[PDB]
């Protein structure tokens, strides 16, 4: 059993690798050249991935949820992750139970941010999704509460992807999976399960 995380430009997006687009994602205004994904992949699988935008290119901050948050600066450098995906039961199936697949794709994504040069990453997400960032212990910020809905609440965060904030995510895995500590510490990652 093991883990690998790692990223793909869209450009660059055998029997396995349909298997794993099989599990992806539909396509949507943004995957287009410039666009890259974070994929992580057991025994043949794809079970989570998340996909990078910049930010001067066409994004769901910029485009998609452009009435709600037009009133926050954004950086002329920078990134945005959307399509925040995990798939639960395929992780449990291949990971075994109780394994953090989603704090380790948190952390797949600071070590893929240090390695291309973002210091914290910009994101909308759901109230739930803003939930288990919180639990996860990595210290995001949010930028502003918008109302997608009457009830339905989103948020613009920034994730920091400092060395502390590596560290600790890293120190999380570690403690949590008892995986080697340098394992956590590279880019693109490889965990043994």
């Amino acid at each position: 059993h093991m883990l690998e995380l790692f990223d793909v430009s869209y450009e660059e997006l055998r029997l396995g690798w349909e298997v794993i687009c099989s599990q992806g994602m539909e396509s949507d205004e943004f995957d287009g050249p410039g666009t890259r994904y974070i994929l992580g992949i057991c025994e043949g699988q794809l079970v989570c991935s998340v996909r990078f935008t910049s930010l001067d290119r066409p994004n769901m901050i910029t485009h998609t949820f452009q009435h709600c948050f037009s009133d926050v600066t954004l950086p002329a450098y920078g990134t945005e992750s959307s399509r925040f995906f995990v798939d639960k039961a395929r992780a449990r199936a291949l990971l075994g139970e109780h394994y953090p697949i989603s704090q380790v794709l948190f952390l797949a994504m600071v070590n893929w941010a240090q390695n291309n040069a973002y210091g914290n990453i910009y994101t909308i997400v759901s109230r739930a999704m803003l939930k288990i960032l919180t639990r996860s212990g990595w210290q995001i910020k949010v930028i502003k509460e918008a109302f997608l809905t009457e009830k339905e609440r989103i948020y613009l965060l920034t994730l920091p992807a400092g060395q502390d904030d590596k560290q600790q995510l890293g120190g999380d895995v570690v403690s949590r999976t008892g995986c080697p500590p340098v394992a956590v510490t590279t880019w693109p990652l490889t965990l043994p399960v």
